[PDB]
């Protein structure tokens, strides 16, 4: 119990550290995992073939 | 084997027909079934919502 308090406290502040790091870098985009951006990479792929 | 040789004519002819439907129509855009159109409505939206 004492420790999972700590860790908890520690995970949050490390996640905000992570999200303030994203903003500074990357305001204007979206985080995506590795499935979302294949998924986007090949949609821009059949725009170009349009294009 | 008589039918079907018939058939198969047809309906290559009217999938034709409607492709050059979509041409004269549609002639810059992709067709895409209604799964794809979802996840791209969606995408639209979250782009929306970064502006």
């Amino acid at each position: 119990r004492e420790s999972v308090e700590q860790q908890a406290d520690s995970f949050k502040a490390t996640r905000f550290n992570l999200e303030t790091e994203w903003k500074n870098n990357y305001p204007r985009l979206r985080e995506l995992d590795r499935n979302e951006l294949f998924e986007k990479a090949k949609n821009e792929i059949l725009d170009e073939v349009i294009s």
